[PDB]
């Protein structure tokens, strides 16, 4: 009845002399009336009005009939609440209303979420409530669900709400900037140490090597530090994976690529160690690749910077999606032409094929010499085919990929401000979540204002957060 | 002398036909190119250090000569002869290919995207 | 009172049998009533109208009460005037109005900044004033700022 916009039916059914349908009743899924109302909620102009009206009416009735228990407290089997479910489903229309819910009624004004602090002239300061909007690990928070979760219809719009922006700003100012630069400095120092260790690697001798000289004191420390740092990265990345209740593939592979890369960096660095103990000969081959990957995956720290925040996100986006889609066609061309040219030539075979492929790649770059035609028969058709290869690839494809690449960068330019805000929020939340619980509680934000008293008179004493704005038409 | 010749665009600022050019080249140079060059330098440092470490001579002069050769390659000229002396040549070529692909194909002309967007704002 | 859009309060306070608040009064910063009015001025449609109305009313009252001294002449500690401060702060709404201020009143039309030169058919020639808008090094100019 509630989902079908029939207030009279709901009113009659709630209070009937024969039977009553308690509003705090859960189905098999665990969803109660508010859960279902949010589920059918839509962002359309007409639907939102009636959804909000029915939600407020039902919540007020439930509070009036049962003053001890709050209806929104009930959770479904998934553990989410109507606010959290609305945030996860991307239904801004009901979410924004729930965030700024204010009740004028004196009897049941306690359940309001937005209070008025004071007005001085055009300046108005209002005190929002964030008891469940921000949690220091005690329970799931709306902010983490809104940010980390993927495939949300209106994530960017829901992030731009009155309390969210101010809370992110305050959290960033309080400790985010202090620890972000410490992070950058420590990581860069570790990378420099790793590079110096890699350079001063004794090729002569069978690994492991004896350490007797003065330089050995310094050289061994670099390897030990790098190995311990890799192990620490692996432990951090397993702890984080379990912290988010084991996010699936969609969380790791599609987005947040850096969360996966450090895992790879975590593997190779330790893998080499094993070889360094037994597989002495070929530990450099993988150690150098680990070093290259570590150097290349430092854009996670650049994500935060406003000036260069977009660059990392858009290079990661374009690389896997545009370049690979183009590379499919490019590889079709490469395979066809290379096979044709290899077949055509007459030597009078694996080594010859490899050498020809090397020569053709060197040509593909734009350097080298065209000497292969001398030995082969039918040189004219060979040159014609080479010309078609060069024309097609270089002239058309090489710089026609640039068309959609520039279009992608154009989309990113059109949405640069919005994406930077998301990335900055992600990095600051990331940094926060690694802190210990007790320290996080010590860094709690907000006040303990006793705005109102309960029905029995006891003080609510709930955590809140105050903001202010300016209006000139309120005369 | 070079700086004096290069800093004559102040007088070209006035001309209506070429007034924008100087302002927008000064704007793009310090803001877009440097922001891109941060990432490019990350790539350069990582790959150059890796390649220098990998090679087996059997050191400052050798490192400088290798860096010169690698820069000459980076332009698009020179020859790929270093692989002969080093061990594990196949991984060396793979790493060089990744270097060339990433930088030249993606970054070299993806900077052009936001550069053209900047020139679009100026237009 | 002026910044809060209360013309009646300003009128009463300016002329009261008990005490009077002179409009050419400077605070610690040096900003006078016009300076403060410009400071809170905004480019919004509603704010600009009342800001300009109050500015004109207060300037006319000050000129009427004291004909010898012009209120806009007073400078703050920074040395700027309401026109210069508006130019520096980027508040176009009050700036454009100040530039083309024209007073129809005969008694106090001297303080106007835009005059009419002559009209020939559709052509209209008007004579603006730039006494402080352009300065040859004598004092800071709006254009340079
Ligand atoms: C200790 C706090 C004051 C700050 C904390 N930094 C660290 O703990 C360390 C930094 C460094 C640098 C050099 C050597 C050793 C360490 S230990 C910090 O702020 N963060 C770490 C947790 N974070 C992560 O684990 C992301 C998000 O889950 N995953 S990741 O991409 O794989 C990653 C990113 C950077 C670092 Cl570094 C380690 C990792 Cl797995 C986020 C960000
Ligand atoms: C355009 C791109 C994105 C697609 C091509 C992928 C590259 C990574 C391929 C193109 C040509 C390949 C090369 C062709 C021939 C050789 C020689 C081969 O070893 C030899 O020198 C052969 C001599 C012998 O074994 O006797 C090792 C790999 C290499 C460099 C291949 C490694 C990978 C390369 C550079
Ligand atoms: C892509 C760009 C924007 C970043 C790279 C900066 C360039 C200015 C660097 C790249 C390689 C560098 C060169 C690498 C090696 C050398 C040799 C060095 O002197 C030598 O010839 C070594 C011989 C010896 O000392 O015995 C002088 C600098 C030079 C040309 C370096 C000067 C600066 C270069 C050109």
């Amino acid at each position: 009845a509630a989902c079908t916009n029939q207030p009279h039916i709901v009113n009659y059914l709630t209070e009937n002399p024969h039977k009553k349908a308690d509003m705090r009743r859960q189905d098999s899924r665990g969803n109660t009336v508010l859960h279902a109302l949010v589920a059918i909620a839509d962002n359309t102009r007409e639907n939102t009005k009636f959804v909000t009206k029915m939600y407020d009416l039902l919540l007020l009735k439930c509070a009036r009939l049962f003053p001890d228990s709050n209806l929104e407290a009930v959770l479904n089997n998934d553990g989410l609440s109507p606010l959290m479910m609305a945030a996860k489903t991307g239904k801004i229309g009901i979410f924004q209303h729930i965030i700024r819910r204010e009740v004028t009624d004196e009897d049941t004004r306690h359940l309001s979420r937005k209070f008025k602090d004071w007005a001085y002239g055009p300046v108005y300061s209002s005190l929002y409530d964030l008891s469940s909007l921000d949690t220091c690990g005690e329970e799931a928070s709306v902010l983490e669900i809104l940010v980390y979760n993927s495939k949300i219809e209106n994530r960017h719009e829901m992030l731009a709400v009155e309390p969210i922006n101010e809370l992110l700003r305050d959290k960033w100012r309080k400790f985010g900037a202090v620890s972000f630069y410490i992070n950058v400095v420590s990581y860069l120092c570790a990378m420099v140490i790793f590079t110096l260790t890699a350079y001063y690697q004794p090729l002569e001798g069978t690994p492991p090597y004896p350490y007797r000289t003065t330089v050995d004191y310094l050289r061994l420390a670099g390897e030990v530090i790098t190995l311990f740092t890799g192990v620490l990265f692996f432990f951090t990345n397993i702890k984080d994976l379990f912290m988010k209740k084991c996010p699936g593939v969609n969380s790791l592979f599609i987005d947040g690529s850096f969360q996966l890369l450090y895992f790879i960096y975590s593997v190779l660095v330790i893998v080499s160690a094993a070889l360094y103990l037994a597989g002495i000969e070929a530990y450099l081959a993988v150690m150098v690749f680990a070093l290259v990957l570590g150097w290349m995956n430092a854009l996670y720290f650049t994500r935060g910077l406003k000036l260069t925040g977009t660059y990392s996100i858009m290079i990661q986006k374009i690389l896997f999606k545009d370049l690979f889609r183009f590379l499919l066609v490019y590889l079709l061309f490469m395979i066809g032409y290379a096979s044709a040219l290899v077949s055509l030539l007459n030597p009078c075979d694996s080594e010859t094929f490899s050498t020809f492929l090397l020569d053709l790649f060197k040509l593909t770059i734009g350097m080298g010499d065209l000497e292969m035609l001398s030995s082969t028969k039918y040189p004219v058709v060979f040159i014609i085919l080479l010309v078609t290869y060069i024309i097609l690839t270089f002239v058309l494809l090489l710089n026609m990929l640039i068309a959609l690449m520039g279009e992608t960068v154009g989309q990113v330019s059109k949405e640069s401000k919005h994406i930077w805000k998301l990335q900055w929020a992600t990095t600051i939340l990331d940094i926060e979540r690694s802190f210990p619980v007790f320290l996080r509680k010590a860094f709690r934000s907000g006040e303990m204002v006793t705005v109102g008293k309960s029905s029995d008179g006891t003080p609510d004493r709930r955590w809140c957060f105050r903001v202010d704005e300016v209006n000139w038409s309120h005369w």
